[PDB]
């Protein structure tokens, strides 16, 4: 039934998250994506209520795709001999933050500002539901150019949040703290607060700040752009070396970079119309 109800369009892109193709729903006319994976492509694994044998990444999507929040939503899969197919949100129009920060070049404080205030939304809501996302960057961000709605997507390098270690990863290396690097050990929250430090700079610079290990050792960020004072200390702050000198959720919320932010549909209005 899956050939039945969508109707395939054009491929959005491919990689290690598999082949993702535009789709629409036939029932309603639903914008979607729909996202292959090969079976044997999968190492990661987990079970559901009814308890069958599915990706983690499914499990992963089903705990977060319950209401409404800045995460793409898991509509529907299917299983194949050979892969796994899902259905998920498609906004309509959409580039991703990757692809607009190319484009466009560095974001004016105010956008960055209400961009990395949706992220953080996002990552506590994914928090909330018990995942950890674990590839927090540009590429996997999507923005509701409309709606000045952000939108977190590939949770292909996900896990179950848990309070001890972990010793595993497979996100992005230039976005990896500098314990996995040392030690290949890192707690979740943490971890994801070091990725938010690469984000929010990489938002206001235009680049990341690191790209060899040595560098995501030595932890001293140099701005290659005019940034403010406040913003500079609020990323150099979540890139702490020591995961205990960082900021909280909550801390990185209630800095004075983070006051004031617009709304949605406001940043649409200023800065994507
Ligand atoms: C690197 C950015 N871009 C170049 C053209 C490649 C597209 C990667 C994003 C595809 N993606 C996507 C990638 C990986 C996992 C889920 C995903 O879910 C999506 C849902 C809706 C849309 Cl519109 C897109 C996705």
């Amino acid at each position: 039934p899956l050939e039945s109800q969508y109707q395939v369009g054009p491929l959005l892109g491919s990689g290690g998250f598999g082949s993702v193709y535009s789709g629409i729903r036939v029932s309603d006319n639903l914008p979607v994506a729909i996202k292959h994976v090969e079976k044997d492509r999968i190492s990661d694994w987990g079970e559901l209520p009814n308890g069958t044998r599915v990706p983690m990444e499914v499990v992963l999507l089903k705990k977060v795709s319950s209401g409404f929040s800045g995460v793409i939503r898991l509509l529907d899969w299917f299983e194949r001999p050979d892969s796994f197919v899902l259905i998920l949100e498609r906004p309509e129009p959409v580039q991703d933050l990757f692809d607009f920060i190319t484009e466009r070049g560095a974001l004016q404080e105010e956008l960055a500002r209400s961009f990395f205030w949706q992220v953080l939304e996002a990552v506590r809501h994914c928090h909330n539901c018990g995942v950890l996302h674990r590839d927090i960057k540009d590429e996997n961000i999507l923005i509701d150019l409309n709606r000045g709605e952000l939108k977190l997507i590939d949770f292909g390098s996900g896990a179950l949040l848990k309070d001890t270690v972990y010793t595993d990863f497979d996100g992005t290396r230039v976005y990896s703290p500098p314990e996995w690097i040392r030690y290949h050990r890192y707690h979740g929250r943490s971890a994801a607060v070091w990725s938010l430090g690469i984000l929010l700079y990489d938002m206001v610079c235009g680049d990341i700040p690191f790209e060899h290990d040595e560098e995501i050792i030595r932890g001293q960020v140099f701005f290659r752009q005019r940034v403010s004072s406040e913003c500079q200390h609020l990323i150099r702050w979540c890139l702490a070396l020591r995961p205990s000198d960082r900021p909280t959720f909550e801390e990185i919320q209630n800095h004075p970079w983070m006051q004031d932010v617009l709304l949605p549909q406001e940043t649409a209005e200023i800065h994507l119309h």
